[PDB]
């Protein structure tokens, strides 16, 4: 049984404050376990914490690319089905490593203040266009939006022109501020300290709710796909399991759509929400044609050598 906290790691955040409401929480109050949030979710961390064999996460947050590399360097425990029952969750969402638990779309959102005629990806991209610019912090959905940006279409995206996206952020890289995660991007756009940004909608709309006079759109937005996970040598595999049964039925999945602007994978979770929700999602199809579909069989061949330029590239 657990004797101490099953740790999850997340982003930190209004998107971890969602997850604990939705996920966290309700776990800790049916299992009786202790549950507590942590931040620093990712491949990189993930690594080294697994391969140094003092593994401190039970269950990690994972995005289709960083999912990816955990998977392709043996970093992940195999998922217990015989735990996780789920037969609501499309069966390619249920995965050897990892459980697809959520959708998400990352937009482009611009103040309104400063630009009430709205920012298009071509916009984004254009020299002239003068604005605080905020990118994400590595090279996945950044190189997806500055080739969408440049005019490549959403169908024909994969294989990535690297060359060329880099090329295209060249254009604005001097009014580019920074290269950051989602809670240093919500908190740029609260505190007025960008113009343009490119995030997750839940982030987006989540500024909006606290204040932030800011808009957004679907025109180049990257939709994705977030897995549960559990590290290898996770001191609490088996109750990381049992977590991550509960958080994928439909009452804890519908319960992150409510507070959050990310989707469900759960069949059963929409028809508990508001009619109106699935409007603000990736899979809505006035949304859907105005951007792409991240592809984790292109990051996961190419991330390695993508990301050893990418480095080098914001480091001028
Ligand atoms: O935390 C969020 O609201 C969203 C929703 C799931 C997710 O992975 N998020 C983070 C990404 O949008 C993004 O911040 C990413 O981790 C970085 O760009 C690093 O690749």
């Amino acid at each position: 049984h657990m004797m101490a906290d099953l740790v999850i790691s997340s982003y930190g955040g209004s998107f971890q404050d969602a997850q604990t409401k939705a996920y966290f929480d309700p776990y800790a109050k049916a299992s009786g376990v202790k549950v507590t949030g942590t931040t620093g979710t990712g491949y990189a961390k993930v690594k080294a914490m697994v391969e140094s064999g003092n593994v401190t996460w039970d269950v990690i947050s994972a995005e289709s690319p960083a999912f990816a590399s955990e998977v392709k360097d043996g970093l992940l425990e195999p998922i217990d089905y015989s735990v996780v029952k789920a037969d609501n969750v499309p069966e390619n969402f249920r995965t050897k490593y990892g459980v697809g638990y959520m959708v998400f779309g990352t937009n482009l959102a611009w103040n309104k203040d400063k630009f009430p005629n709205g920012v298009t990806p071509a916009q984004f991209f254009d020299p002239n266009v003068k604005g605080r610019r905020v990118l994400p912090s590595d090279a996945t959905y950044s190189l997806e939006f500055a080739l969408m940006g440049d005019g490549v279409k959403p169908a024909d995206l994969y294989p990535l022109d690297v060359k060329r996206a880099l090329k295209v952020i060249d254009r604005v890289k001097d009014q580019v501020i920074g290269y950051k995660g989602a809670s240093d991007i919500q908190a740029l756009m609260q505190q007025g300290e960008a113009d343009i940004v490119y995030a997750g909608t839940g982030r987006i709309k989540n500024a909006i709710k606290a204040g932030a006079n800011w808009s957004y759109s679907w025109e180049g937005a990257l939709a994705d796909t977030e897995y549960w996970a559990v590290p290898k040598g996770a001191p609490h595999a088996a109750e990381a399991m049992k977590f991550i049964n509960f958080a994928v039925q439909a009452e804890p999945q519908a319960e992150l759509t409510r507070v959050i602007a990310y989707g469900p994978t759960n069949v059963d979770a929409l028809r508990l929400l508001d009619p109106a929700v699935a409007k603000d999602l990736p899979s809505y199809p006035a949304n859907a044609k105005l951007g792409a579909v991240l592809n984790s069989k292109w990051w996961n061949d190419n991330y390695d050598a993508v990301k050893a330029e990418w480095t080098t590239y914001i480091m001028q």
